[PDB]
């Protein structure tokens, strides 16, 4: 399990005020905290209040190398604010993310490949997010083939089915789990899953607990990474006991401790 | 997710002297707990240390009902002591357990159709307990065509893969996990399935985490019912936070205190 950071968002007041006034103190202080957290990547988003996005995805990605040498995962929909992201990029790079549409398939994948960077693929179009693990599944596919397509290592492929919140979108959750079971059982070399974990709780009641109940699930059913909450320590222990229980990482007692050291 | 109270088991301590000295106290303080807890079967099993275990089932049945009317699971290997525990329960009562061995099936299905009880059925025979999941569910199978071919409503059925220490049968976990999916699926009604949680955690360190990380995991997998800690509150938060992101019930803010106090 790769626990991508979700912190450094600018829809957080903190970040998107550091932004704006291009203080490095707040942004590099999340790196540093998420990583110790056991994050492996980090998840870089402007948000929508800044003006120049292109212009500030570059500043994110400077100020958090220069104190993090974790993967960038780079979130955004402005594909120029991307690609000037990982221009910038000194290390490995995530394209967080690419969608169905093939407008958008035909830019981001060759992209990808282009800079040897991870892509994240959601599973869905113009049309919207479906409901129906069937056509889900549907979407997923044609990423697979489009990876095929541009030459993209089926590795470096994270699919996204895109979970909702359990509280208004509940009947979701289960098409979510179908999705990504789905996912794992296509033949070598099968392509990787994500999951942006939050958005599960959002709005709920003891969100913690319904992040960890689903990441733990979520991995059941084969997911490979999840951007989310790295500084929540019981969801950490959750990502590496759900290693355990799947046998992905040979036990020992301090199994918590060397998912974070790993 | 229907949590059977595991704590009325004569390998406690506690437990094994109240049936020794015939205390019914421990007993029935512990069967009151478990309820609170959230509990709607109570596991009862007499332990191996007492002589007469076929009177110590009676007792355990008649002190345990006379405070509670949750379900009773009479667990046992001796038959004699099933029967006995059977005849004492006035309410409808569940059977754990039989294995795949047609010896025990013979004995046992019709014995629970006679009753009108549930029945557990282990995935295993003489042979063992088969570490692949295509083996386990093999025998999943044959417990299946057991329940049509004596009667026995497939709801009324559960069967149990049987799920190993995470620290030295680490490679089982993912197996369980596996043989519970394809249980999932076979064929409506599908039968139910049901496990002994704590048995993963056992020898392990944070024990807790590792029940209930697996618990969630095994409910995405179709997992109905479980025999584990009933007391344990952090367990039973994951079965009620596991039943809404499975959409089986309906979410609400105290989605935690509804489902103890259903
Ligand atoms: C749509 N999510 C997503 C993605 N990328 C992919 N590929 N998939 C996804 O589902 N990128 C962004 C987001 C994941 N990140 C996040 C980040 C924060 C919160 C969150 O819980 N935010 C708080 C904001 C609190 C504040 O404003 O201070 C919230 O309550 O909404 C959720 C998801
Ligand atoms: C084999 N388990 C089991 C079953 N029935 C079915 N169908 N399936 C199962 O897996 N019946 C009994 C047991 C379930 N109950 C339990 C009860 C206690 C512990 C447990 O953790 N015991 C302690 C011993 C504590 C003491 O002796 O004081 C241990 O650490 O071993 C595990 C499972
Ligand atoms: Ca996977
Ligand atoms: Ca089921």
């Amino acid at each position: 399990m790769l626990i991508i950071g979700e912190r450094i968002n600018g829809m957080f007041g903190d970040i998107k005020r550091a932004i704006q006034e291009r203080d490095p103190a707040p942004v590099q202080e999340w790196a540093r905290r998420q990583e110790e957290g056991g994050a492996r990547a980090l998840d870089l988003n402007v948000g929508p209040a800044v003006q120049d996005k292109v212009s500030a995805m570059e500043w994110l990605v400077e100020v958090t190398q220069e104190v993090s040498n974790l993967t960038l995962c780079l979130d955004s929909t402005n594909i120029k604010a991307i690609e000037a992201g990982l221009k910038k990029c000194k290390n490995r790079a995530m394209i967080n993310s690419t969608n169905a549409e093939r407008e958008k398939v035909e830019k981001l994948f060759p992209l990808a490949v282009e800079h040897g960077a991870a892509l994240i693929g959601l599973t869905m179009n113009k049309t919207g997010i479906p409901k129906d693990s069937d056509t889900r599944l549907a979407f997923a596919m044609e990423l697979v083939a489009a990876a095929d397509e541009f030459g993209l290592p089926m590795e470096d492929l994270y699919i996204d089915p895109l979970i909702l919140p359990a509280n208004v979108a509940q009947d979701h959750a289960p098409e979510v789990l179908k999705t990504l079971q789905q996912i794992k059982m296509l033949a070598d070399p099968a392509p990787k899953t994500v999951l942006g974990l939050s958005a599960v709780s959002q709005n709920c009641q003891n969100r913690p607990l319904i992040n960890r109940t689903f990441l733990a699930m979520a991995m059941a059913c084969g997911l490979d990474a999840a951007i989310a909450d790295a500084c929540d320590e019981a969801l950490i222990e959750t990502a590496a006991t759900a290693e355990i229980l799947l046998n992905q990482t040979v036990y020992c007692d301090s199994f918590v401790k060397m998912f974070k050291t790993r």
